[PDB]
């Protein structure tokens, strides 16, 4: 059943046309889910993701994600009760695999999104934290393997390489992942155009996350969803 997702970066509650009445507009279209990424300063960083979880609780029905700086069970449990439905963790995750069991014990599996940022190095495909500040060293192939044993639901992957360049998703990459695990697969990155979703759903993937290029509305989804649907591919219309 496959889903298009729409990523909101937003920062102090604001996208970086409010985060809510965006999403808003975005549930209405034909958006099956949401993923909310805050990057905000880290002392009002927890009062503004959890007002934010609120407001967007309070009118959005369809499943949404928010992350971006999870770093403990306490805060991924807060942002959960206060009304999202799941959470991603990347650095977190890396650092503390552990963290993957702990809310995916509270919150079920399906609760837990785990963000992987992975770029080539050296012919190799590398797990980065930080928001690609970091090279962990660890390959992606090993990562994804421990991630699912861990108890994650979903894994949100993007290509550092060919993120906001809008030519064409990272179906290599995709294929690298899809016989490593059992979960769904969030592609991230690279979606420019419409052939570039079916490219990503040939490639194994489960869901497809864009974030400019359903914003600049350089593609509308419900043509997308129609498009997709068109050439075989298992979407909700």
């Amino acid at each position: 059943a496959k889903r298009i997702i729409a990523c909101l970066d937003v920062k102090d509650g604001r996208v970086v046309g409010d985060p809510v009445e965006l999403g808003k507009f975005y549930s209405e279209i034909g958006i099956d889910e949401l993923v909310f990424l805050d990057i905000t300063a880290s002392v009002e960083k927890r009062k503004t993701m959890l007002e934010l979880v609120e407001k967007v609780a309070e009118q959005i029905d369809i499943p949404f994600t928010v992350g971006g700086g999870i770093h403990d069970f306490e805060t991924a449990s807060e942002l959960i009760l206060r009304g999202a439905d799941k959470v991603s963790i990347n650095t977190a995750a890396v650092e503390n695999p552990s963290l993957i069991t702990q809310i995916a014990q509270t919150f079920g599996s399906q609760a837990v999104v785990v963000a992987i940022d992975a770029k080539r190095v050296d012919g190799e495909f590398m797990v980065f934290t930080y928001s690609g500040k970091k090279n962990t060293g660890i390959l992606l192939r090993d990562w994804v393997v421990e991630v699912e044993k861990r108890g994650a639901g979903e894994i949100l992957l993007t290509s550092i390489d060919r993120d906001g360049t809008k030519s064409g998703a990272d179906t290599e990459m995709i294929r690298f992942v899809r016989p490593l695990t059992t979960l769904p697969i969030i592609a991230s990155g690279g979606a420019g155009k419409m052939e570039h979703f079916l490219e990503a759903f040939l490639a194994g993937a489960d869901a497809a996350l864009a974030a400019s290029v359903f914003h600049f509305r350089e593609i509308d989804v419900r043509e997308l969803k129609e498009y997709l649907k068109k050439h075989g591919v298992n979407v909700r219309l």
